[PDB]
């Protein structure tokens, strides 16, 4: 019932994103806070500086994005199961709405990533002047390069997903006409 | 036998809550106590201050809420299985009672969350004057911003669940009349 | 073959107890010993004080109670399978004996909990004077409030199980007469 | 083909032992070495004293005992599967030999437990004079009381298994005559 | 439909690589950063030196390589499932393209491994002069020999995979002619 | 198609080895490096001494041995599946070659174990004079006795496997004649 190009490629990219996120969360981001250390004797400086520079981790943002993108499909599948229960083209329009919602969810999460972390690259040293840290202190980020590489992978996959969703919408519209 | 709107949407929101809780418990709240540090030399100040400011963690409250909400459905399913065994509209009234009980459980857990943690936001610094901490000491909370974001997500999902349960009850009453 | 009220409610409460124990063991009681600290310079004081005040953890007692309660049912199921193998009301009396044994196991574990930990509430500070700790030292318990809440939940569930088992026995006796 | 009393009771006790061992290994014995501390400034004293007083942990001995007891049954099942393949009372004698081997394995492991750890109870303080510890030093054992309780449980279960195996052998001999 | 030699040998080598990577990631590379220590009093020297000498771990590179190699096959299987859905030699050419893409992915990952880590062997001591480390400091790598052995295993397996893919392409071309 | 004695006994011993390795890896060898401490103030001495005395852990060697022994059987099973696909005594000779390869893999791993760790027993104290450790320092090995016991178990099982493989080859040759 769905288009040929859409489902297969979207599922493959989604599985790739899930695998990459699993690897990165299991390994790369495990000690992002425990090994985060600042050059100071001020108690509590490490925690406040980490909170200031990492309001929410990249892994958590990616997990939330994947969940939000998935629940359209779960809702559509539940509605299809309910239709089957009733049995014992509004479905097409519902599928279009779900695809559109997935596209907006991806775009919103990309914009949030841009707002929170301008730039894909992660730096080794950050300057933190948040209370109670006196003046400005230097803090050091765990595995900036590996995190940058995984961030690039996730952003490229998300952009590919966005383009694929747009192409799927265009193809479905052409099918309608 | 049940209403069209209710089961699908409630199940989707419940699965979303489960996924969010799994992510947050696995990652965000893991080091809520180990990295909780106060600015003092008093032994035992950290533990008593953490206990005073976090009588029970947000993750544990959400887990208890999900279990309490779930066991109505488990009890109804067990009763249905027992009815099937007997085979080898009291069921409708039992379903209404279970939905009502789920609604009250959600409302009670929301009220408990309001009582224990007034306000969704978590602060970086807390003032603790609990024995044996001398005078008032400053203590620093791990990942206040990420915890605030996840708390907002869970509260919004719980409110949506409450509204959906109320709408389901109203729809079932309209069906009765 | 069994009573209507008994099996469903007992299974629901048992599953609730299992879920609560899983959550508490995974989260609440993980650092009960590592974060247990006393105010002293005496080596080995922490370990002996923890052993004196926690001969066996609440989680371990609950796990042992659940296993002991379960093995009646496992033995009855194995005997039923053996009867099926023989095929290729002594069963009723065996079921009554198993229910009675479960009731006594619950009562004995409740009495043991009363003996070891008089009172549901857990205190923040304990006074320990066990060798080699000099005079009396103060030791601080991790998460007393959350542990108290979970203890209350488990005790209420166990009491409900005891009452349900007694009611099941009475109903079965009435069926006999 | 087997006796009525034997298989069911032996399987129930074996499952009980497995559950108890799982709980104890997951929880009780996790920090047996990390929290093992001696009252000395000598480097390496903790490790040598722990090795001297715990050549092999109770959990590891129980795991080895369970594996050794199990592999008779696994070998018998594999031989039965091979007989089925051949199809596409030597079996009785093989079953007797397997039961006898299980009985000797249980007895040997009980004797090893007696040799290594005379007495079920675990003490809080041990006196260690192993090189390079100077003179005699005091070392403190983690959770002696809980370990003693679990040791008592495992020893009682093992003794019940031994008695059950002996009774099964006697019953099978009576069947032969 | 596929060649005799290719699928079986490629699957066996892929499973071998997966098993080796699982073992190494679980055990060898767990403490690559936590036990990475430099001989200095400069705060943050350890983290920057580890980032400089390990931009991305060997385990993460191998995981990414395996995922990238796998997704060709997953995409081909999804396309085959879509063809089956349509049912309710373009496939040959698609299989050739997927095999070619796997070969290039293996070659690119081998070249990346050569660029990042010239030489299979890992050294015990590295010289790090990255800010803020003053002058040049010595840092010590955890388990260089075991990591070297596992690196040799993975590189040999990857080379065997490359040769097997080339042979499969040649055999398929010969089949075409 | 295979011999009666071979498959059953080899599978039983292989499963026993897998279980023992799982237990030992989960428990005994977990802190082989973290608790490895030398008597010195030299930074990096612990890591270089551990690398010098443990180039690769016993658990990792056993895991590699089991994987290498297994992949013959996996390759043979894959070839059998391919033969089944073709359907939709070269197999005997392939089975002999696989058994021979397993025997050589076991022998080679035994020889490697002899080379790396002469003697089954593990000592408490080792003398390390590897740079940058000044002169000779004493280092202490975690759980030498338990590791020795598990090493003896694994070596005995491996020797039994070697003898069983040789006997299987002899029996198959006798079958050929």
């Amino acid at each position: 019932h769905s288009t040929a190009i859409g489902r297969v490629w979207l599922s493959v990219i989604f599985i790739f994103r899930i695998m990459v996120l699993v690897v990165a969360a299991e390994s790369v981001w495990g000690d992002e806070k425990s090994s985060f250390i600042c050059n100071t004797l001020q108690p509590g400086c490490n925690s406040v500086c980490y909170d200031q520079f990492f309001p929410i981790s990249h892994v958590r943002l990616w997990s939330l994005q994947l969940i939000l993108v998935s629940t359209p499909a779960l809702l559509v599948a539940m509605h299809v199961a309910h239709q089957q229960h009733i049995e014992k083209g509004t479905l097409w329009w519902t599928y279009v709405i779900s695809v559109v919602f997935r596209l907006l969810f991806e775009a919103v999460f990309m914009y949030v990533f841009y707002l929170l972390y301008p730039g894909y690259a992660m730096v080794r040293l950050v300057k933190c002047d948040v209370y109670p840290c006196p003046n400005t202190v230097d803090c050091f980020v765990s595995r900036p390069t590996e995190k940058t590489v995984f961030t690039v992978f996730m952003l490229a996959a998300s952009g590919i997903c966005i383009i694929l969703n747009v192409a799927e919408v265009v193809y479905l519209i052409i099918r309608a006409c």
